[PDB]
């Protein structure tokens, strides 16, 4: 028998980066690319991931305004702060005006898409939503629907309405883990509503929480494989923040490095795709958000949730700034787009496939 030495870090990682330069995106290659803690290795694969955000969606940052309409959820994920049990949080659900109205004044400050986001809450399934939408498209801009796991037909109606693209990010790829997470449902279920919108003809969205107790770097490979094997319109992908008023309350944070790195990885493997900078990026280091949009997002999605609303959709700690007016965001994303010399989108920036 004879010795079994490793190869040196620099090399090991040049030649991973060369590898991902020509799309070798085997699994060791991946989980590599996650593992190595190097500064310059990271700065290189995020410069990689901008150069392909640059060629293939180019430089508009697309404005995407959120108006997280109900807070009411009949579903108890672990990681959240909606969850049906916890009894700390204030209520509230907006009327149809009130949505309706809040939208078209984020039109008129320039939003293309506006997201319409909840809790699960019965309350407006189907038919209120579908009114809402046909309401905003009138006002000639995108609609993105964000409500959870609803029946074929919930979906089916809502595309006649008019949406244009759900989000439903995945959460977790490892079954084990997705049930523990969110013990009213399964991966089998979430990966059923992605596949029907796609059927239906949204552009569909996805996408992983980073850090979640008990997942893993070769969890995380697993995400990045299965937003590569279909293909996803958009990717959502933030950091896991613990909530106080959770389960998890004491469990880590998830590692804003390596979240930054599965966007990196993320944009690399769908050259094409659209990518926000989160929210949570935002959330858990200041200016993360901007980094985020040099690392590969073009997407960013300001919250548009008027008060006294806003403060209630406690997702997460820190979510919500409540120190200006709840108008401010549209303005503070178009300035810091100019700042970093990008562009606000032209169009409505609706997914493309000019890569390959
Ligand atoms: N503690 C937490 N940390 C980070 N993101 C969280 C979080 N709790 C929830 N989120 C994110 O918030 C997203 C929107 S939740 C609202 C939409 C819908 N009920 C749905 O579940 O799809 C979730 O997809 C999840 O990725
Ligand atoms: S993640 Fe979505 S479904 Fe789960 S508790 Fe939060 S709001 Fe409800
Ligand atoms: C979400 N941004
Ligand atoms: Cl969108
Ligand atoms: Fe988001």
């Amino acid at each position: 028998m004879w010795s079994h030495p490793q190869f040196e870090k620099a090399s090991t990682g040049r030649e991973i980066l060369e590898k991902l330069e020509r799309r070798e995106f085997t699994r060791e290659v991946l989980k590599e690319a996650l593992s190595i803690n190097d500064r310059g290795f990271n700065e290189a694969l995020f410069k990689l991931a901008d150069e392909i955000r640059r060629k293939y969606v180019g430089d508009e940052v697309h404005i995407r305004a959120i108006i997280e309409f109900s807070n009411v959820c009949r579903k108890n994920c672990l990681y959240c702060g909606l969850r049906r049990d916890n009894k700390n949080l204030k209520r509230y659900r907006m009327t149809p005006e009130e949505i309706v109205e809040r939208a078209r004044l984020a039109v008129q400050f320039g939003a293309k898409t506006i997201v319409l986001q909840s809790g699960e809450d019965p309350y407006y399934m189907p038919d209120v939503i579908s009114d809402i939408v046909k309401e905003i498209k009138k006002m000639g801009v995108a609609v993105t629907l964000s409500l959870g796991e609803w029946p074929r037909e919930y979906y089916e109606k809502w595309k006649e309405a008019g949406a244009d693209r759900y989000l439903l990010r995945h959460e977790t790829a490892n079954p084990v883990l997705h049930r523990k997470l969110r013990p009213d449902t399964s991966f089998e279920n979430r990966l059923n509503c992605l596949l029907t919108l796609k059927e239906l003809g949204y552009e569909t969205g996805a996408g992983s929480m980073v850090g979640l107790p008990g997942q893993t770097i070769d969890d995380l490979v697993d995400d990045l494989l299965f937003l590569k094997e279909h293909d996803f319109d958009m990717v959502g992908i933030g950091p896991f923040i613990p909530h106080p008023d959770t389960p998890l309350a004491n469990e880590k944070k998830g590692d804003f490095t390596l979240t930054l790195k599965m966007v990196a990885l993320t944009r690399i493997l769908l050259p094409d795709s659209n990518i926000p900078a989160t929210t949570a990026m935002g959330t858990i280091v200041p200016g993360g958000r901007e980094i985020t949009l040099r690392c590969g997002a073009n997407v960013i999605m300001p919250n548009w949730t008027p008060s006294p609303y806003r403060q209630l959709y406690q997702l997460y700690p820190g979510k919500i700034s409540v120190f200006e007016k709840d108008t401010a965001s549209i303005p503070s994303v178009m300035k810091m787009i100019e700042l970093l010399g990008r562009k606000p989108g032209r169009d409505w920036g609706g997914r493309k496939r000019v890569f390959t």
